């Protein structure tokens, strides 16, 4: 077969620590790892059918004399420029191993925290020194031309302002901000830019980091990776997108209305071209319709305008600064925003779970937000994630019930995203994952 | 007045090297290409658009200060001078500076040597990695998209880019760079925009440019491009473009110049495919069939590009060390003086050019890139749009044949936009052949 | 009181690493003994803690970082009023390894990873780094012409682009380092790396000069000791007292194990003209008792600064194809054989070192371990607090043997006595800590 | 030849600046070569150190990557186990640099703005930074006492993140650089400067060591002279011979000009406890000569290095403000009066010695610069080549003047004879270049 070696940027490791990784009996680490590393050579498609498209691939780790070498046995040739692995490729495949590693020599509400905390730091993602700068931007893996555009202007008028951008992984929304900073960036000479992309497992097949990412960092599961993007936000920036970029908005919303995250001074900005009016003015109908006239205060809204969605950004920063240290809390992590334990609890998405969700619209705004949240996770999953499509192969969509209030609001938007291209990327048409009972 | 201090890369200087930049020819000059930086974002009469202007260079503590009086406010984001624009403010002065602490072909070639050194552009220790991007400053999205698709291919594959200054092809590579170097990691990118004072105010460098040079005149900067470039790569483009062509191409026919390995890829989208058949045909019309070893053609196909230019960097690096010379500056190349000598195009000289198909292909492509120069003159240069203003266009005449063929190629020009950016009056011709 | 606040190399740590460090705490007593040590940059013994009763230490987890508060530091931690910025910098290092050893309490295998995860945390092992570190061993009480004597091995290691390391303190742990900085200096080499190794009981006795940049506590004497070994390309041992010749006895017995026969590492025993019958003496000491086996491990070069240098020097290649063939990190030499009879922590009482086996019928690699405990004992007895107060209340140590070993090595110690090299000259003459029946 | 190639810090070179600097433009390479050779030497004080190396020589080679330098008998001593000292490297280098500057660039302005502009090529002028070079004056000959005291001073300006300018050459040319070596490391002072000015007649005399990171080569004496007290923030000066008595005149006769009474710069003369009765005889014969208005403009300070640094130290913040108020560079003080008597170069000869004005009914001012004049005729006629030449066919220099100046200038050089420090004792006993009548 075909066997390239890997070169490192990276720490020694102990054999204690790269033993787990051999392909063993009664372990599920090798696979994992495997197939992480198998995504970031990857960056085609958003199905997790391209496990069955390099069947052949596998990756050995070496302890050599200057550290760690990686020997990948037939890799994707799509990493290459001119026979050799884009050096952004290469760092991911690093990066990988960092925190795969990490995570399982690491195996309640304050030991979640702490260990998001414990990770961002081994990654090298918190920068003691650093003013607050960092610009969470969240929208869709699937997204037209103009759309795109939109994106890269944004990211290119951050740029200008000395900001970074923290992102997911993948195409779309997720890249655009990034390709704009990279020349807004270099128009300010701003040479320690950070582009962060926070992935994790069962998501990184369906959408591999681009290699302008310059910190990957694999977080253990989703809601970890949520609370990864809030703490250490300082501003978040939201395009349109389908049902993953709805999770995100109703993750940050339902911690913002606790009374407790009242004096939290962290802009969110929802932006888009002048063709997104319509899917802004429906989002914020469905985001009042549910949560209250009360969740409005928490955002604003920017239209065709990308210079004013970053001036907002920028202007806030200097108010991050105060109540950072009004609160004696960090710059680089928000140890005084407070996260219930309904938007900590991992929530494995299948028929059952999916069904048990209380979708009714007499809770607490928050307990409703923490309960959508669940809903949109189980939606991307049953789309893209390689377990969760399984569940639809064998017992049909999710069964979701609540107030037919909700629910036809709920089917309203789900069906917008599926109209909008927003479920998947294009090349059949969709078919739900979801069922609206 | 609006006033702006802007602190310093900057040298300390004298009292003797700043007093003559008080505000006779030399402030309106420096004061002028100052302007052109400012105003990033293709006519001479931006001159009129800030009048009240004004630049003052003070020698203080830690070096110079320079306060700007009204200047554009589109060089400002949220009240503050985009950095990139403040480093070419203190390459501006520090190149009116030298040129004028300073002032033949080899007195010539060593000016440009000097310049070039003094501005930092020559890297001693560098391999050879640089490309000239020439191509059109006004061209269509399609032809856009690909410069910056070209670009992004030569980022990935750890390029530097050297261009003139300006829109269109101009920026587009350095754009698309800018997203391969950082995908590749490359930290330690360059962009080397050179200009001089006569076209930088129609065409301003991109913020972008993190190394601007000045040259004193068109002949100087075209001898810097061809003495820095370890290959080049064009794109469609108007006169401008055509002259830089011409004159690659007279320097490679020498005979002197056969073992020079320098790739030049003429490249373009799709769509630019009959752009570049009527061109490549022009070519061997004027210079000969023996002009065509010295490039080829690459159409719809933006790694081949940056591929080919990849590929030649080690034949750059042992035919330096055959010849003796640096990596960084081409001595050993052979620029004959009639590429070298400085062409002021007016009324008079335009008419007196030698263009007939009874000549040496070397001196044709020498008077050939004189006309072409004559034309981005008449277009661009404040002096040269004067000079149609109040005598009308420049006169060319010659061979009937060559004369049909220059003819035809401006025509191409005029109908696929090339001529002028839009949104003023329709494009009239600064040349008239008869 | 008198407080300095001390600003931010050093990450960001959470509260439940920090809690611990209040004063209340062991720990707390502990951090505050290391950090004053550090603070304490002329004599040798723990009572120096006594002259700074009032000093306190404070922890804030700000928003760049952890800020120090200290109330009362020794005011010769002071230039014009400012603390030395390498103090500062050991300041923090201290924190930082206090609070890597109390998060990782959770056996052989566990000794060598843990003082691999230590000097990992500490950033000092550098991946991509060639072989170039130089430990260095002698006295820290030796006079004028022994001192200047390793500042010109110093400048002739220096010279060779090579790095120090070594344990903290006054006489051969300064000299060395010093003589460097001119040797590195003449030949650019900005990427100087002087490693400090040093253990919570034995610090204030031996404060690290601030001329370390490299600062590293380990948690006991016998993790010091592996650590010295596993990172150590060559060893250079000056002339010094029972500290000097208990590293030896652990280095000579680790080399005298079969398993390590083809561990190419130098030992230079060096010293000015002067120190000749001083090596005479103990050349003798190690060839009849542990054999002319012993012998040759290392060499001695009398009064040739730049030969002791060109032997590390030379063996530099030697070094680095070695770590190659054994598939080992040039930075941590995993596969030398430590026998857990050198990694066995030896606290020295009355009790422990009463049943040292000190017969000459024993392998001469655990006879080795026996005497390099002897030696920690007389070390402890001296210098350490817990030490000294087990021969205030109950008398001098008291070991026993083969009559003509403990007649040599009775000998030995009493040349140390005559040569000053117990302790730092004060009023009152030494009074042993050991007695030999 | 033994040949030996070096790579190239520095530019490109034309084949105009190099053709001028081979071997035939004959005087230029032989003037070139000779301060190669100065520099690749780092002995003894003479100009038969020329005579020893009759064979060497030194080809420029415009290559690749810039210029290589081909050496054919390179003095051994600049060479470290076969490979040359970077330091010495980097040497070569600066000298290629400032002999093709003058060369390429041939009243009081003009001279001014050269001094200046060979200073800004060299690098040695640094834009951005504040005040805080300190130059060091002191004898090339000097006991171990002296020595000693000169790297404290030199420890303690490096602890205060001063950097040192200075001559090249032995003695307290480089005792500062190595105790600033020492001090810088402590705190942390990666970016110190070691600037070291020289000239051609007397590199080969008085060479610099590796240790200096910024070596200049001045055209001649009164340009190295002017260099030096524009550069200046401080002046430290240590006891010495003829060549620091006529530095200190030079300062002394600048600083008592009426327009430079403002100038705050502090000159502090400094030395051991031994030294006290040299201070003593030196302040007599400067209150002496040029009055009680001379002593305004120095202290004496005595066996205290800390108060030596300290004071110059605490005059940075008033050597900032005043450079702001006369708006005048910090890194070059354009403002300073330097009048054309201190400017004009002195060819010491038989008949310029003979013509000097010595009347103790002087200006002080004049009488500085005339006594100047006269030193620099010592120091020519003891290290200088063409100085020496004069003195071995035509006798001693010639001196007259007021019989009182004249005794006082006998006793002066006849205690520098007395305590060794006109010639590096171990040659032949020192033979004056001098007549006084």
């Amino acid at each position: 077969s075909l066997i390239i070696q890997v070169s490192p940027s990276m720490d020694l490791l102990s054999q204690l620590e790269v033993e787990r990784l051999k392909k063993t009996a009664s372990s599920d680490l090798y696979q994992l790892y495997r197939n992480c590393s198998l995504a970031v050579l990857n960056s085609t498609d958003n199905s997790k059918e391209l496990l069955d498209k390099y069947k052949n691939f596998d990756i050995t780790v070496m302890r050599r004399e200057r550290g760690i070498k990686l020997e990948l046995a037939n890799p994707p040739e799509h990493a290459f420029v001119d026979g050799q692995i884009i050096k952004g490729i290469q760092e991911h495949l690093f990066s990988v191993l960092r925190d795969i590693v990490y995570v399982n020599m690491h195996l309640n509400a304050t030991h979640i925290t702490n260990l998001v905390f414990g990770i961002l730091r081994n990654a090298g993602a918190l920068i003691p020194g650093a003013t607050p700068n960092l610009v969470v931007c969240w929208g869709g893996h699937s997204i037209n031309e103009v759309e795109y555009q939109y994106t890269r202007e944004v990211g290119h008028e951050l740029g200008l302002r000395e900001l970074n951008i923290c992102t997911g992984c993948g195409p779309g929304a997720m890249e655009g901000p990034m390709k704009g900073a990279a020349v807004g960036h270099a128009k300010q000479r701003y040479s320690e830019y950070r582009y962060l992309g926070l992935t994790e497992p069962s998501i990184i097949a369906a959408e591999p980091p681009n290699p302008i990412v310059n910190e990957l960092v694999i977080m253990p599961d989703i809601e970890k990776r949520l609370e990864a993007f809030v703490r250490m936000a300082h501003g978040i920036i939201i395009f349109p997108g389908g049902p993953g970029t709805a999770e995100e908005l109703l993750y940050i919303l339902g911690i913002m209305m606790h009374p407790e995250n009242a004096d939290q001074p962290m802009p969110i900005v929802l932006t888009g071209p002048k063709q997104s009016e319509a899917y802004f003015r429906s989002l914020d109908k469905f985001i009042t319709d549910t949560l209250g006239e009360a969740a409005r205060k928490h955002y604003s809204i920017a239209i065709d305008n990308p210079a004013e969605a970053a001036r907002i950004m920028s202007n806030a920063m200097p108010l991050v600064r105060q109540h950072r240290k009004d609160k004696e809390d960090a710059y680089s992590f928000n140890w005084s925003l407070k996260i219930e334990p309904e938007f900590q609890l991992p929530f494995e998405p299948n028929h059952e779970s999916m069904a048990n969700l209380d979708l009714h619209l007499n809770q607490r705004p928050e307990v409703l937000a923490a309960n959508l949240r669940r809903a949109f996770s189980g939606v991307v999953a049953g789309n893209v994630k390689a377990e969760g499509i399984r569940e639809i192969e064998r017992h049909g969509p999710f069964e979701m019930h609540g107030d037919p209030v909700l629910m036809k609001k709920m089917d309203q938007l789900l069906n917008d995203f599926v109209a909008q291209n927003r479920m998947k990327l294009p090349g059949s048409a969709y078919e739900p994952c979801y069922k609206i009972v």
